[PDB]
C-alpha cells in the first residue's frame, strides 16, 4: 500500500505544514524542511530536518536562493533518510524567498532520483512583493518544473481575486491549501478503496509521472445536475497558474451513492473532455460509496499540456 509524504520547505511550505496539521489529515506523513531553527520548533510535523545549520547556524537565509539550496546539498543525506519508503511525495514551498527557491528543487530532485512520484505544489508571490521576488520566483518555479514529476503553481495575486476587502489573511491562506491537501485526500482516497471501477497508484504513476504542469480538483455536489456541477467544480481553476485547458490525460474518479447512474458519469466525463478543448486519453473510475446519499465528488487530476 503506497505511501504519501508531504513535504514543506522553507516559510510558507512549514506553514502549509502546520495548518494542513491542525486540519487534520491520516495516512501521510508529514516532513518540514527549513533553515530557520526558530520556525522548525514551532512545527506541528513529527519529521524536521533543519538544513544548512553550518552555513545559516540557524538562521533563515534571507533572500538569497543560492543559500537554501547549498543548505539542502549540504542535508542531502538527511533528507533522503527521512523520505526513505514514500512511493509519493508532494513538495509545498513559497517561491521568491532563500530556503525554498532554493531548497525545494533539490528536496524535489532527491525524493524523484529515489523512486517517488514526485508532485510539487508551490506559490508565486504577491505583486506587491516586487519585480525582483517575482523573478526570483520564477527562476525557482522553473527548477522546480525540471525537478518534479508534476506541478501545480498558485500565484498568490489570485488570493486577492477570491477573497474580498475584510478576509483575514489566514482565512485567505487556508484557501490556498485546499490545493494540496484536496490533491492528497483524492490520492489517498484512490489507493485505499477497490472501486467498482478501480483506479489505483499504478494509475495516479500514469498521469502524473514526467508530465510537467497538473491540475488536481474536487467537486461535490447534489440534487440535480450534480454530475455536471461537481465535474465543472473540480476543473473550475481560480487559484491555479494551469487551467483544465490544453490537457491531454485526466485522471477522473467518480464517487457516488447507488443512485449513481451510468448517464451522470458520461456527462461528468464530457464536461471534462469538452473543457480541455484536446482529445484527452482519460482514465477513469467510479466507487459507490452506500454512506452518501444523494451527493457526488468528482476528482480530476490533469496533465498532457504542451
Ligand atoms: N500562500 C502563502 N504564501 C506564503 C506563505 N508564506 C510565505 N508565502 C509566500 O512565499 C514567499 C516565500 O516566503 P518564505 O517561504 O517564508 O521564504 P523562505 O523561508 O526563504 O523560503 C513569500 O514571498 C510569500 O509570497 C503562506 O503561508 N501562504
Ligand atoms: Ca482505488
Amino acid at each position: 500500500m503506497a505511501t504519501l509524504k508531504v513535504i514543506g520547505v522553507g516559510g510558507g511550505g512549514n506553514n502549509a505544514v502546520n495548518r494542513m496539521i491542525d486540519h487534520g489529515m491520516n495516512n501521510v506523513e508529514f516532513i518540514a524542511i527549513n533553515t530557520d531553527g526558530q520556525a522548525l520548533n514551532l512545527s506541528k510535523a513529527e519529521s524536521k530536518i533543519q538544513i544548512g545549520e553550518k552555513l545559516t547556524r540557524g538562521l533563515g537565509a534571507g533572500a538569497n536562493p543560492e543559500i537554501g539550496k547549498k543548505a539542502a546539498e549540504e542535508s542531502r543525506e538527511q533528507i533522503e533518510d527521512a523520505i526513505q519508503g514514500a512511493d509519493m511525495v508532494f513538495v509545498t514551498s513559497g517561491m521568491g524567498g532563500g530556503t525554498g527557491t532554493g531548497a525545494a528543487p533539490v528536496v524535489a530532485k532527491i525524493a524523484k532520483e529515489m523512486g517517488a512520484l514526485t508532485v510539487g505544489v508551490v506559490t508565486r508571490p504577491f505583486s506587491f512583493e516586487g519585480r525582483k521576488r517575482q523573478t526570483q520566483a520564477a527562476a525557482g518555479v522553473e527548477a522546480m518544473k525540471a525537478a518534479v514529476d508534476t506541478l501545480i503553481v498558485i500565484p498568490n495575486d489570485r488570493l486577492l481575486d477570491i477573497v474580498d476587502k475584510s478576509t483575514p489573511m489566514m482565512e485567505a491562506f487556508k484557501e490556498a491549501d485546499n490545493v494540496l491537501r484536496q490533491g492528497v485526500q483524492g490520492i489517498s482516497d484512490l489507493i485505499a478503496v477497490s472501486g467498482e471501477v478501480n483506479l489505483d497508484f499504478a494509475d495516479v504513476k500514469t498521469i502524473m509521472s514526467n508530465q510537467g504542469s497538473a491540475l488536481m480538483g474536487i467537486g461535490v455536489s447534489s440534487g440535480e445536475n450534480r454530475a455536471v456541477e461537481a465535474a465543472k467544480k473540480a476543473i473550475s481553476s481560480p487559484l491555479l497558474e494551469t487551467s483544465i485547458v490544453g490537457a491531454q490525460g485526466v485522471l477522473m474518479n467518480i464517487t457516488g451513492g447507488e443512485s449513481l447512474s451510468l448517464f451522470e458519469a458520461q456527462e461528468a466525463a464530457d464536461i471534462v473532455q469538452d473543457a480541455a478543448d484536446e482529445d484527452v486519453n482519460m482514465i477513469f473510475g467510479t466507487v459507490i460509496n452506500p454512506e452518501l446519499q444523494d451527493e457526488i465528488v468528482v476528482t480530476v487530476i490533469a496533465t498532457g499540456f504542451d
